[PDB]
């Protein structure tokens, strides 16, 4: 009965990361977060973005003696193959909108690319708890068409 709206599910992050510098927060190793509705009209051509959520990444007992800086790379399937750095949803397939993605922008507002390897800008730790922040926010390739979208990523964290 949807004519009108992307109807934002969740997107869904997992990040099972181990290191001696810090742990990963429990309740950042297996989050969602919600981006909600946005008028197709609102994401009517290619580059046409909205609907901004943030959320956080966060690491305890952080050890400056053993790592002074951590950053976070994402992981998931490109949209197509000439926008690296937009989520594809979980489908596009009846019921589901198409014409676009979730990008996953850090805390500098750049849009990083889904191949697991293209680092955050950095925080640069103190002892104890470190929290890194992030938004995700649609991202349209063409006319947005609608329909219900939910996407899933990976993450990483590289200490240094």
């Amino acid at each position: 009965a949807d004519t009108t709206t992307v109807n934002g599910g969740t997107i869904h992050f997992k990040g099972e990361v181990v290191n001696a510098a810090c742990a990963v927060d429990a309740g950042s190793v297996d989050q969602t977060v919600q981006l909600g509705q946005v008028r197709t009209a609102s994401l009517k051509q290619a580059g046409a973005t909205s609907s901004a959520v943030g959320f956080n990444i966060q690491l305890n007992d952080c050890d400056t003696t053993v790592a002074t800086k951590a950053a976070v790379a994402f992981l998931g399937t490109a949209i197509d193959a000439t926008r690296t750095d937009v989520l594809a949803l979980q489908s596009s397939a009846a019921g589901s909108a198409t014409n676009v993605g979730v990008q996953i922008l850090d805390r500098t507002g750049n849009a990083l690319t889904l191949d697991g390897a293209t680092f955050s800008a950095q925080t640069t730790l103190n002892n104890g708890t470190n929290t890194i922040p992030f938004q995700a926010r649609y991202y349209a390739i063409g006319e947005a068409t609608p329909g219900a979208a939910n996407a899933d990523a990976t993450f990483k964290v590289q200490y240094q």
